[PDB]
């Protein structure tokens, strides 16, 4: 048949998320074909018959089964995140974030949140510097918990590894050892 993927992003993309299967074609409910326009919370058996419902484009594996977000999409679709995480090491730690993540006001910054539970919260932040392309969150956030980039990236394989096939704390590599 072939993949319907050809193309990829376009322009303004912010390279902090390329969304590997959290847009697109990728399991976001279930339906009935007897009951099209409803929206099912999740998998199982029709309330409106009994029959199993039927799982949209991809049909059934999204989250990998799980390993993958708890197929919950946080992906408003018109709207890409970005992770936080510290981004130096001999630098002063601070969480990187792309510079247009955070709502700069007044002498403070807010951020809204990418929280887990699908949802997007404002959280007043301390940021204030920029280095290679990004800014700075010196408060405010933590790490494993994403801001609004609205942003794509060229591949997000690398990213997506983060937290499905790959685990671990820190989830760092080549680093060892650091005395000096
Ligand atoms: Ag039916």
């Amino acid at each position: 048949m072939g993949s319907a993927t050809v193309n990829g992003p376009h322009d303004g993309h912010d390279p902090a998320a390329g969304a590997e299967l959290k847009t697109g074609k990728r399991i976001l409910y279930w339906r009935d074909p007897m009951v099209p326009g409803q929206r099912f919370d999740k998998p199982g058996k029709s309330p409106y018959m009994d029959m199993p419902l039927i799982p949209v484009y991809e049909e059934e594996n999204a989250d990998g089964a799980a390993v993958r977000i708890d197929g919950r999409v946080t992906q408003n679709l018109g709207v890409r995140t970005a992770e936080v995480k510290l981004g130096r090491l001999g630098s002063t730690e601070r969480l990187l974030v792309p510079s247009e993540a955070l709502i700069r006001t007044g002498a403070r910054t807010i951020a809204m949140v990418a929280k887990g539970e699908g949802g997007f919260d404002p959280v007043e932040v301390k940021a204030g510097a920029t280095a290679g392309g990004q800014s700075e969150i010196l408060e405010g956030l933590k790490a494993g918990q994403q801001v609004v980039v609205s942003g794509q990236f060229l591949i997000d394989s690398e990213a997506s590894l983060r937290g499905t096939v790959a685990r671990m704390q820190e989830t760092t590599s080549g680093l060892e050892v650091l005395f000096q």
